[PDB]
């Protein structure tokens, strides 16, 4: 509907503004969606993307081990699969597929950008609990969802459908709406249901913009092979 | 064959006698074997892997977060589904069938022993790396699978067959042969070929030893529920 | 006064009935207090509790790292002191004096009790958050705290005297007392001033509850060389 | 002398060229020399290097909860001191001097470079072990103490010697040559005394070289107030 990621996304996302535009409408979504983003920006996209997956992986590891019922460790299973029995695997593959070999993926050197990114979401998972750890994921999960979304209403080229089906498609937008409802879960358990009356949500939206920040970073990065 | 799990495994089992045979040969094991354990200490014992499964899953999952490669982390991933999307759901099963409710399972008061052993590893795991980690989690693993083996063989009564079953049959032994192609292939990859020449070798060995002793204590557990 | 170490940890003491007496009246201490514990018994403890505080200050370092403040890290950071710099120095001096070589000290072997301890405290630090984390540590600071200060005050025998004045002298009640503060403020900070209406409390609770039971197992670990 | 920081430094200083060399002589640093840094980059320097200086800090907590041996643990825990009741406190002095307010200061927005670094540092430590952290921490100590060291030697103005007699200071220095010390004994231990034919001594030299990089990124962002 107006709002498809759960309560506690939606009003994080409306505390991370305007940062939260600049990351969903970024020049480099703009490019992807009217197919001008340069070949050569993509591609080196798309090597960075696959070194931040493996990092972005651990992380939803990490929300394994920081899991405190069943339940919240069976939906961070759940997402760890669709990661590394899936999204990795595949996008070896479309990497693959547009010329980049598997010893020069290996060696990709990290950008700054991707760096500060993963190494910020996965030590606010080390030092903080499980709801750190998933405000500082929640932006890239549920903002590639929205850019999906949007792409594939808006599109005006397919050069880059490929990307912007897997995004907006069902699958993906699925496990937005599933990592959605553990992040709900996961805050009425531990803060209650007037979680946003807590102390503590000042400081998980402050991690939420802060990734939201780093989101628009990684896309400026993907700018500037 | 003689040595089913790998060098590694094989060498911090030599080192770690005689409570190697304390542990695969306890009381308990025996009376899994001849069908003798009563009934109230297999229940027990029941409540308390499912407890232990939870951290034991979360240790796994700590695997992950402390991987180097792809193909360590999913090793590490396939075995957190090999507990997390599967070995729980049936142990849960397996209580039910036994009589115990799911809220009582919830409920379930940790036993010293058992609490011992899992934040030991988990402990192990956040404080030191992936082989620390991997030098916690073998006993579990492989100590598990060579008694299965060996009551598949040995047993003479049918009373604990599942159980027997459970870690005798293929898709365990098959799993205990993949952590161990892990354990072999994170050692070389960190201390190289002749890896039981590094002064780390020495506390590997303590640290599987110790875990050894905390399965001999999870077995006296059982035995007094 | 009555309630000398803070609101927070007066809350978790009444919560943690009868198990709090059963620690803070064990057998042991009546020992301590009377000069009938063993000598033997004493001196397995002694030994038995320098292991435990290596772990012991490796926790309070890990409050370090999971404080947000700059007060927050000052207190731990204090503390860490108070056992680094000074209580496991001079400990060594005790068991040095009380017959115990340097080497042999060094080759403790660890008690399961002691493990299991030890181990709960620094897992709950790692996994949880900075209020986890104290919850746990908090059994054995304040019940220190109050043993001393009771055992100053009832203690028929001078025998153990260097024990009690340790625990009951103004340096360590003054110590008590900033952790207590210490605790206060960062639940206040996280959860509230109404922070006993969070669903965290219970947790909380909970944990501090458990570190109490691993207490009275120490103890008993200590009546048992 | 030559090589006044400890054997591993000197050989992880080597494969981090040219890095070492950007890092060691940036521009920032020659302005420091020359007395010709704009004010306001100084100023806007400080203000990130007190955010800089917490998480480094609880970077060096984590030293101690990595620590295998006591003597590791008192090293790290005097770093700790070094900076968390000492340069910490002097530095907040510095800015209050500068004009900037404690309020400000506290509401400082991170600088992604200067996250980037810390998170780094600290993701590393809490992934790998003692060795992994101190690799990452030592272009920080090290690189420091040969700058003030050179300038204190080298500068042309005393606008800046505060900064440069801080660094190049005794105290400093010393403070340099025990991490040095610590690094040395903490990969003997662990690795032997041919350290550098272990598989981690590249893992470790790539750690310490991402971590000088970051280092030049740290003096771009003071650069660009
Ligand atoms: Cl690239
Ligand atoms: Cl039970
Ligand atoms: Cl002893
Ligand atoms: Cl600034």
């Amino acid at each position: 509907m107006s709002e498809p990621y759960g309560k506690a996304f939606s009003l994080m996302r409306a505390e991370a503004e305007p940062a939260w535009r600049a990351y969903t409408h970024h020049a480099f979504v703009e490019g992807l969606k009217a197919g001008t983003l340069p070949r050569e920006a993509f591609l080196h996209y798309l090597q960075q993307d696959y070194v931040f997956l493996i990092h972005f992986s651990r992380a939803w590891a990490l929300a394994v081990v920081k899991s405190e019922t069943h339940s919240e460790m069976l939906a961070a299973v759940g997402t760890v699969n669709a990661l590394v029995a899936e999204e990795m695997q595949l996008h070896i593959g479309i990497c693959e597929a547009s010329g980049i070999s598997q010893e020069a993926l290996f060696a990709t050197r990290e950008r700054a950008e991707n760096l500060a990114y993963t190494r910020f979401v996965l030590e606010a998972g080390y030092s903080g609990d499980l709801l750190d750890l998933l405000a500082a994921l929640a932006p890239c999960v549920m903002g590639y969802g929205e850019i999906g979304k949007r792409l594939t209403a808006e599109a005006t080229s397919t050069l880059y459908g490929d990307w912007i089906d897997t995004y907006g498609g069902d699958d993906y937008q699925a496990a937005c709406k599933a990592v959605g409802t553990l992040l709900d879960d996961a805050l009425e358990r531990r803060l209650g249901a007037e979680f946003t009356s807590s102390p503590r949500w000042s400081r998980l939206c402050q991690t939420f913009h802060t990734a939201t920040e780093l989101e628009v970073g990684f896309w400026q990065m993907g700018l500037t092979p």
